[PDB]
């Protein structure tokens, strides 16, 4: 197992030197200038990009520069932000801190829902995948995070302090054999993942979202908590309430990020079928 | 008047050499590869750009490359099209021929409605400014041009063969003193313009559009026909049912195109106030 780990390291290293073609990903969030604040997300994209043999090019987008208000306030940076979103082969909403970036992150999720761009939402990214699908597929234009507390009736989320932390399981919903993400997990019955959330999607709404096609393909032990979503019949539109970048490893890339790179490369089928494992 | 015409020619010529800064405009339509097919539109943008002292940079966008379907069909050109739309200081829908480009031209009109980008719609561009404002501000997602005849109930337009052609008047609606476009026309009571249309916006709907803020600031002699719209409280969002590029002249630029360049330059107020007339 020592010699095999070296051989597999020489393989992932060779797959970086032997990398012929680029994948461009827009990472859209608060204060992306502070690049160490997203360090795990970058490394999770790197580990997966060496499995796909493709060169990674993260475009850093400040989420607030996408806003319709930014166009009069700071027009130049607003065009740079939108060129990055328009160029990218995939979109990534990375699980930001606090509310500020939300309005632009909605428009980045809309951009990948409508036009078939590959997408991953992490934590606040699932929250914003659900706020957007509510705000555009159900109408409901007033809907917002539970952070906007005094609106009450239109809160898209509910408090669940138990903060939920550490390695907890997540179980696939037993009918979802079509799912792109539960295929990447090798058809295993459950997964185990890290969490950092005080809010979850309001269970009252989840039947409406499931019936409209925002299928919650994974839930917790109780079945009350929204842990994964996949939009039915889109090339790759995933979100996770957990942070999968806290279990990405260089020889075993975290599956939600592997799917984002592989679909951005247009190769997702063949990665699932096994054309890119390190040893035969 | 001979010597004055030469002096005014030396002035507009000097304003091209003395041009310090660029204005970028996306012209979005069918078959923009066939650049002579939009010749008058280009010349109308050139005449106005010399009044603004600013260098013109038309981005040519094939409207069909903006479509959500183009993303799987021909992904590379779809990113080039969206980068142009995202970069531009103004959007222009030029009065295209036939239906093909419509679905992308809707998304270009939406892009300039929501984010405060300057816009001009000419003929089919007013039709698409009204289809978009219907399709996104009123909901009504099934609405379409009268060209999709067998849908009946959701047709956004009505036949009016009288084809309407040649120089006809248009009269401002007597309350619209706020209007950016009727300010560019010098507060004159009426205008005279060229037409080429078989369809007009269905009069049954126009009260709903006026009440929601898509104010039809100009109509015909009867008041039945939709000749101009301006969206209330946007920096510059105009459309014309007429083709104003068929009366643009090098010393007297056509007013709807002067407003598009001047607002793309962020100077619209000062052009209306008179900081750019050729002789004192």
């Amino acid at each position: 197992r020592g010699l095999e780990l070296l051989s597999k390291w020489k393989a992932t290293t060779g797959n970086f030197d032997e990398s012929m073609e680029t994948v461009k990903i827009a990472l859209v969030g608060k204060y992306t200038n502070l690049k160490d604040s997203y360090l795990s997300v970058i490394k999770a994209l790197e580990h997966s990009s060496m499995k796909c043999r493709r060169k990674l090019d993260i475009k850093w987008v400040e989420a607030t520069d996408l806003e319709p208000e930014a166009q009069e306030s700071n027009k130049t940076k607003f065009h740079e932000a939108w060129n990055m979103v328009s160029t990218a082969d995939g979109i990534l909403i990375p699980g930001g801190f606090g509310v500020r970036g939300t309005e632009g992150m909605v428009l980045a999720a809309r951009w990948a829902r409508e036009n078939h761009i590959p997408f991953l939402g992490v934590c606040l990214g699932l929250q914003i995948a659900t706020i957007e699908f509510t705000r555009s597929v159900l109408g409901r234009k007033d809907s917002h995070s539970a952070e906007f507390y005094p609106d009450i009736d239109e809160k898209n989320h509910v408090v669940v302090f138990m903060m939920r932390l550490g390695l907890r399981p997540t179980f696939f919903q037993n009918e979802t054999e079509w799912s792109q993400i539960k295929k990447l997990y090798g058809d295993v019955s459950e997964v185990h993942e890290r969490h950092r959330h005080r809010y979850e999607i309001n269970p009252k709404m989840v039947d409406e979202l499931e019936n409209n096609g925002l299928i919650f393909v994974g839930k917790d032990d109780t079945g009350k908590r929204c842990e994964i979503l996949e939009l039915k019949n889109h090339p790759y539109y995933i979100a996770t309430q957990y942070h999968p970048e806290y279990t990405s490893k260089v020889l075993d890339p975290s599956k939600p990020f592997l799917g984002l790179v592989a679909a951005s490369a247009g190769i997702l089928q063949d990665v699932i079928e096994g054309k890119y494992d390190l040893e035969a």
